[PDB]
DNA sequence: AGTTTTGTTTTTTTTTT
DNA sequence: AAACAAAACT
RNA sequence: AAAAAAAAA
DNA sequence: TTTTTTTTTTTTTTTTTTTTTATAAA
DNA sequence: AAAAAAAAAAAAAAAAAAA
DNA sequence: AAAA
């Protein structure tokens, strides 16, 4: 059945009465309600807008008058098929269907004047519309029949003119039909002291036998009751979800506490394996929750409802006789009703703003949330059928959906004796012993709480409905009972039945077609408890990944980079271009939905055949023994499938296991001879890997190129690996066309001209290109995106964290990939684009070199592009001093000369030749950038105390390479692990027991070498911040944000001092130490953006003034602009001019009465500069609400020829006292609040009016 | 004795697959 | 980017 | 609207 | 081959030129 | 009055010619 | 107003 409802509101142009109008439909439920007054003119249909009612259609004047509005709720689906406003707003017709039946639904709202004939004028304009099947509803203003009113006088002519046109139109009243003996109303006439029922339910008398009920609704809103009616229709959806803001209640979670304990206390007895016994307390535990819900919910509205009952029980004696006594206390009691109501309503508005007055202007959701569009919803309309026509029944693209990824999963392989011969016919890795005892050892309870409390939050609950917010919160109880259930998992390798579901949602790949099924990708929701055991094995696994994955693989490896590959990439393509003879190919592949074709019996066999085998095995297999899914469309849940390939794609454990099937095929390739790789001097190149991105290098691809799709083609039967040949890309190099057309006719690839994009960035054919395709567009794009966000809504503080956000990571991950040497016209127009989007194209008001550094300004910081340039490009450096083997991307650069030179540059004596890197991209500019710093910082990086053992400076003493490897192993690896000067050997005992270990004649050499003077005070020296970095930190871990905090002290500028100029404008000095507490003042004044801006805009000199505008109009109109006649100095502006005056001697009185002493000086609340009496003083937290107020009040009319009042300023001291209330009890700071606020609110309380408090909704929040 | 520095810990967003 | 806590320099 | 690794603030 | 001179690039310092129309709230 | 930009000076490294 |  659907149900119908109408109600005029009187009026809808007030934000809170739009609100109360929204909860009194929601606890309604109508499917469709007719809303009649609305008031809203067609400028503010907009404004009303009503949660869970999104479809609403509306007919509105140019007046706030009349208004009339149909609105149906989301989980109705009424298709329109025809919508009808009145230019005046008096009525609107919207036709169309409701699950293929059609309904035509007439809301009107007559005028009080001649409202019959009004109604049946309507009527006759709409003849040809009003079909079978149409209701009119609204306020007729009019009665239909004698039992309409209490008098029981018979209708006027107009009304029977009406009524017989009514019955032309085979319309009846349906309420008077269903009801015919009824004496309800639903308007009362206070001049006459009469009832009357003039709103009407009047439909096609086609439509009675569909009317199961209909009745009247009192109510607090209008001075009209509501009418509802219920219409049977043929139908031809929820599951429960825990709400995190239940578990903060107090009395709620003291009571889950107690039945956790109960249950399992209760229950845990040999009867019943641990694996049910944990779904059977799931489901207790959901059980309770939602009777807790409920009886709170209850339980609240307790109040309201007893007064609404004490109403009722009068309300209803009313029609037989009017009694003086009922009269008046229900007029009185029904006011005060409508006050709580209110009063609950402002608080969750406040709440609401508490909480984004926190997140202004920061980098958190709420401003992410601005520069992004506005979230598309998730939903599928229509969809291309397998016939190629686009459908729209839900029930056909539920099956189409269903159908085609149920289909997708099922093919599950059986050629298993192909597998075992697969495996056999290449050399794998294997774990020892000792690496698999590692894994299969026993589960542990400090094991559990690792992971229980690194889970992420505000992350969407699985099918069961648990968050990860109720484990955190019960980990003292639940920690037990979970250690049980998995101890229980090893034994057996069987698993909860509730661990095998998972609910599945449709994403819409970017870029690509919604009309086609084929195109969404399946993210999967899976129950907390499976994901903390799938976090356990992933996280033992992969403390032994390095083993079997080799470094070609970088991604979702722990430690490694993924620009890694993009150099090894570049350099491999220098040369070829610098190559005399060309007959090389690139090829760039892509493995089809990669994560669901892999077959799992196969995925099963390799984990043997590495050696993996026992408990762990065993629960590994246990997960993949009957997975299943169910799609969730539309918001209704589909029936379940089984998963009988690929991963679960939203499992912690399935980007290892793909990578651990992957290295199969990879290991193959570089073992398989016939397939050429490039060699590069020493070192040979063949794959590099990003999870199933993959890219090839290959020589003599004629031959080579072949082998491989061989070599794939078998992998692809034992696994199910596939690839698109025709969308994989390649570069090919020849020395003729006509071979280069021979290869193309017998290869199946997208041969790429000019570009292939790779992993974000574009590789070129041939490297003279990188600049004009990496970085040219890049600047177009940013000086098109800042052009977009122009006009946003919000300060030139809030304007640089989203350059800070949104703009700096993709400039670092560019520089970060392809560190070439950048012109300086670059870092020029990227400065002045990004500069003329914060200051809003108007010049700046602060120069950025004050913005430059954190110590001044408050925080606030511009952003350097040049600093994170040298920043990036000299970070190379860390990895060549670390010298490792697993970098293969720094040794493939040109080595015409010789090889082996980076090894030697850090820490190490200089090279007479300076013809080696006459061709290198990145290591060339690198050194060169390295150097500039070290002089600038007047060090010799060529002999230091880090300097290695394994140096030049050794090797060009004659010595054995065993005499240095002696050394390195029993004292350590650098010069001064030796000893230098008197401490040669000395050092330690076991230096000199190893003395004489050495061979006799390379002894002799080093004494002499290590004892000179020279190499005693260079290695003597104190080692800096600068070296520090490069030796010491062992991880590459954070490297550019330290290496750029050191740039930004090296290159400091001297800057003008605001502070300074206002110690000129008054007739003082200001000490070190005052302009040192005047800064933190302006760091520290308060925890909101929104209030230290003001602060900060004060101190800086940012307002103008009379005299500026003089000067720079070239005038001599230097006279303040509010009519003082004095000269509009800064200080004038803000202390002296004698409009401004009685606001602050009104401060100094409310100081006065909170008993403090402070002098009337322009630098206490300006500049928050106090005299040393006052330095030691508590108070401070509360004179800063005060006068930051009273800057605040000033500021709003700065240029206005009046005076700023005191009740405004109370009105904004109030507002800042508003927001901190909700905020200090949610983050339990509550004792503090008090504190500050206490004394000032009593006097603010004793001085406002009662009609002052009431106007402005005055009252304290903490009594 | 007083303030400033240095490191870890907890919280945001963006990059690739 | 913030806050807290330990150590060193003024 | 889920997973992994990396980066910055 | 080695050392000094000359040429060029980059970074720092100083002077000269131009500006915006009020602000906070949103 | 204040911020940015343009001009000139200073220093260091590379390249060519002298010793 | 710029979330859930
Ligand atoms: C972008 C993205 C990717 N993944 C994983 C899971 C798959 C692999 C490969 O992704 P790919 O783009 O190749 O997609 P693929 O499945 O290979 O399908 P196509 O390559 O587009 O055919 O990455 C993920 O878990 N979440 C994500 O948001
Ligand atoms: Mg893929
Ligand atoms: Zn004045």
């Amino acid at each position: 059945h659907i149900t119908i409802l109408t109600l005029n509101i009187n009026g809808l142009n007030s934000a809170i009465k739009r609100h109360r109008l929204a909860s009194w439909i929601k606890s309604q439920d109508p499917s469709v309600c007719c809303i009649q007054e609305t008031h809203l003119t067609c400028r503010d249909t907009h404004r009303l807008k009503i949660k869970g009612w999104r479809k609403i259609y509306q007919a509105n004047g140019k007046q706030k008058k009349a208004g009339v509005a149909i609105l149906v709720s989301d989980k109705t689906d009424f298709k329109p098929t025809k919508i009808k406003r009145d230019k005046e707003g008096h009525y609107i017709m919207v036709k169309g269907s409701i699950q293929q039946e059609e309904l035509t639904i007439l809301n009107i709202y007559a005028p009080n004047t001649g409202a019959p004939r009004f109604i049946k004028q309507v009527l006759s304009d709409l003849q040809r519309d009003l079909d079978s099947h149409t209701l009119i509803m609204g306020d007729f203003n009019t009665p239909l029949s004698t039992l309409d009113r209490s008098t029981r006088q018979k209708v006027n002519k107009d009304t029977q003119e009406l009524n017989s046109a009514l019955h032309q139109a085979d319309l009846i009243d349906i309420y008077r039909t269903l009801h015919p003996k009824s004496t309800e109303y639903t308007f009362f006439s206070a001049p006459h002291h009469t009832y009357s029922k003039i709103d009407h339910i009047v439909g096609s008398k086609a439509l009675l036998s569909k009317c199961k009920r209909t009745e009247i609704i009192t109510n607090y809103l209008s001075d009209h009751s509501a009418i509802k009616l219920e219409l049977r229709i043929k139908n031809l959806s929820t599951t429960w979800k825990l709400n995190n803001l239940l578990l903060n209640d107090y009395w709620v979670h003291n009571e889950m506490k107690a039945e956790i304990k109960m249950f399992f206390e209760t229950n845990e007895n040999k009867d019943t394996t641990y694996q049910n016994l944990w779904d059977a307390f799931k489901a207790v535990c959901r059980g309770k929750f939602i009777a807790l819900n409920a009886y709170k919910r209850k339980q609240e509205r307790s109040k309201i409802d007893t007064l609404t009952s004490q109403l009722k029980e009068l309300e209803k004696q009313e029609q037989t006789h009017s009694k003086a006594s009922r009269r008046q206390e229900i007029t009185k009691i029904r006011a005060e009703l409508k006050e709580i109501e209110t009063q609950k309503t402002l608080q969750k508005i406040n709440e609401s703003r508490s909480w984004f007055f926190e997140r202004i202007n920061k980098i958190d959701r709420p401003l992410a949330r601005l520069i992004k569009k506005k979230r598309e919803k998730n939903q599928i309309d229509t969809i291309k059928n397998d016939k190629g026509d686009i459908t729209t029944d839900p029930t056909e693209i539920q099956t189409t959906i269903r159908e085609y990824y149920k289909h997708l999963y099922a093919n599950k392989l059986e050629n298993l004796e192909e597998m075992d011969t697969f495996l056999d016919t290449y050399t794998l890795p294997r774990l020892n012993q000792e690496e698999v005892e590692s894994l299969n050892r026993p589960i542990t309870g400090s094991e559990i709480v690792a992971i229980i409390n690194s889970l992420p939050t505000k992350k969407s609950p699985g099918p069961d409905g648990f968050t990860a917010e109720f484990y955190q919160r019960y980990k003292e109880e639940l920690v037990p009972f979970l250690l049980k259930l998995f101890q229980s998992i090893e034994k057996e390798g069987i698993l909860p039945n509730s661990f095998y579901e998972a609910s599945i949602i449709l994403i819409p790949k970017p870029g690509r077609d919604t009309t086609k099924k084929e195109n969404f990708r399946p993210i999967s929701l899976m129950n907390i408890d499976a994901k903390i055991l799938n976090k356990i094995l992933a996280n033992r696994i992969q403390q032994h990944i390095k083993k079997l994955i080799h470094h070609d693989q970088v991604g979702f490896i722990p430690g490694m980079q993924g620009w890694f590959n993009i150099r090894k990439s570049i350099n491999v393509i220098q040369h070829i271009n610098r190559a005399k003879d060309k007959n090389h190919m690139i090829i760039s592949i892509d493995a089809e939905k990669a994560f669901d074709k892999i077959q799992q019996p196969f995925m099963l066999k390799t984990l043997n055949k590495l050696g993996i085998d026992g408990t762990y095995f065993k629960i590994i297999r246990a997960i993949y023994d009957k997975p299943t899914a169910n799609i969730i469309l539309n918001g209704q849940k589909l029936e379940a499938f089984p998963l009988k390939t690929g991963t679960r794609q939203g499992c912690p454990l399935s980007p290892l296991l793909f990578n651990i099937v992957l290295e199969v095929l990879a290991r193959a390739i570089r073992q398989e001879k016939e397939i050429k790789g490039i060699q590069l001097g020493k070192e040979e190149v063949k794959l590099s890997l990003f999870a199933d991105d993959m890219i090839v290098y290959l020589e003599n691809p004629i031959v080579s190129a072949q082998n491989l799709l061989k070599l794939i083609s078998n992998f692809s039967k034992v696994s199910g690996y596939k690839i698109n040949v025709q969308k994989s890309q390649a570069f090919l190099y020849t020395n003729n066309r006509q071979t280069e057309s021979q290869i193309m006719g017998e290869l199946p690839f997208t041969i790429a001209s000019k570009r292939i994009k790779y992993l974000g960035i574009q590789l070129t054919r041939d490297v003279k290109d990188l600049f004009k395709e990496n970085y040219k567009p890049l600047l177009k794009e940013i000086k098109e995106e800042t052009n977009k966000w122009k006009n946003i809504p919000c300060s030139w503080v809030g304007r640089i964290n989203i350059v800070k956000m949104a703009i700096l990571p993709k400039v670092i991950y560019r520089f970060n990939a392809i560190p070439i040497k950048l012109p300086m016209t670059f870092f020029t127009e990227l400065e002045k684009t990004t500069l003329k989007f914060i200051w809003n194209q108007k010049r700046a008001r602060i120069a950025k070199s004050i913005l430059s550094q954190k110590n001044k300004a408050g925080g606030i910081t511009l952003p350097d592009f040049k600093l994170y340039y040298k920043a990036t490009v000299t970070k190379t450096a860390w990895y060549w001093y670390q010298n490792r083997d697993i970098d293969q991307w720094n040794r493939t650069e040109p080595s015409e000369i010789m090889p082996h030179i980076y090894n030697y540059l850090i820490f190490d004596k200089p090279e007479k030749n300076k013809q080696w890197g006459k061709d290198s991209l990145f290591n060339k500019w690198c050194w060169e950038n390295w150097l500039a710093i070290c002089r600038k910082l007047k060090l010799d990086p060529f002999l230091t105390p880090y300097t290695k053992i394994n140096s030049r400076w050794i090797k060009d003493l004659n010595v054995k390479p065993k005499t240095i490897k002696t050394l390195e192993e029993n004292l350590g690896i650098t010069i001064q692990d030796i000893g230098v000067g008197k401490d040669f050997m000395s050092k330690t005992p076991k230096a000199m027991a190893t003395k004489d270990k050495i061979d006799k004649w390379d002894l002799i050499k080093l004494k002499s070498f290590c004892t000179a003077k020279e190499t005693t005070i260079r290695v003597n020296r104190q080692p800096t911040t600068w070296e520090k970095i490069f030796a010491t930190y062992s991880s590459d871990k954070g490297l550019i944000s330290r290496i750029y905090n050191e740039l930004k002290q090296i290159y400091k500028k001297k800057t003008n001092n605001p502070i300074k100029k206002w110690a000129k404008d008054m007739n003082r000095h200001f000490s070190k130490e005052d302009i040192y507490a005047a800064k933190k003042h302006m760091k520290k004044c308060s925890s909101s953006l929104a209030i230290r801006e003001m602060q900060i805009k004060t101190t800086m000199r940012y307002h103008l003034t009379p005299v500026r505008m003089a000067i720079i109009k070239k005038s001599g109109n230097n006279r303040c602009w509010r009519g003082c006649g004095e000269i509009g100095t800064l200080l004038h502006c803000w202390w002296d001019c004698k409009l401004v005056q009685p606001l602050w001697k009104s401060v100094w009185r409310f100081l006065r009465d909170l008993e403090l002493e402070i002098p009337f000086d322009p630098a206490i609340p300006l500049l928050g500069i106090y005299p040393n009496e006052y330095k030691s003083c508590c108070y401070k937290d509360t004179c800063t609400r005060m006068f930051i107020a009273a800057l605040f009040t000033i500021a709003k009319t700065w240029n206005q020829p009046k005076c700023p009042t005191m009740i405004d300023w109370i009105k904004k001291m109030w507002h800042i006292y508003t927001m901190e209330y909700y905020a200090a009890i949610k983050n339990d700071e509550f004792i503090s609040f008090v504190g500050t606020w206490m004394k000032l609110e009593t006097i603010i309380l004793s001085k406002l009016s009662q009609e002052q408090k009431t106007k402005h909704r005055i009252f304290s929040l903490i009594g």
